[PDB]
């Protein structure tokens, strides 16, 4: 359920942490919308490994990709 | 309801989480305007860009 | 084979002519190599239809992608 | 001939060797068009140091999206 994972991702704002993917997609989010991302959140970012980090930031690169090839037609 | 582009990063969140939309936010991704929708997907792509090379140092 | 799409390029470059990806993947190329672009192929960019021209250049930024998240192992 | 950015380009594929950004740059577009790379080309894929890898491709990701943002209007 999508229940399960708002739950998630309130849990995931509040204290920094939680899946590495979620915190990193909720940064991308606080970043699309013009908002201030929680300290908790922004604290993640700061730790998170490298590799792992980029690995996730590419493939959401790549979904963005889908979605907008979507609006080509 | 809400801002188009407020939708739209939700939607682009819910395909980052893997992540069922809500059919109300489903719903609205079949009705946004082309030229727009596309306007802010390029900058959501933008923004992915600067937090790339951000962690590539 | 290459050497026919080689040639198919060296003509696309000179006559900005030939298949519109191609000449857009030209124009990706002459970029990402910092070289200016040959006149028939800059001519070429700015007739491109928008929306052909966006599906291909999308299509780029998707193997990009591929060539990127491999290098992450 | 009056092409500087060619003779290069050619040593490139028939001799896998020059810049490690050149070589990069030419396997996106070995891929951007649908182009069996070369061997030599392919050989240094394999071999280019992994963090100057991702430079580069990064930058490259960037330069499409110049070229993607130039077609929206
Ligand atoms: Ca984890
Ligand atoms: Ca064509
Ligand atoms: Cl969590
Ligand atoms: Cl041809």
């Amino acid at each position: 359920l999508s229940l399960t994972g708002l739950k998630r991702a309130m849990l995931s704002l509040i204290d920094g942490r939680g899946p590495t993917r979620f915190v990193l997609a909720l940064l991308a989010f606080f970043r699309f919308t013009a908002i201030a991302p929680t300290r908790a959140v922004l604290d993640r970012w700061r730790s998170v490994n490298k590799q792992t980090a980029m690995k996730h930031l590419l493939s959401f690169k790549k979904e963005l990709g889908t979605l907008t090839s979507a609006i080509n037609r």
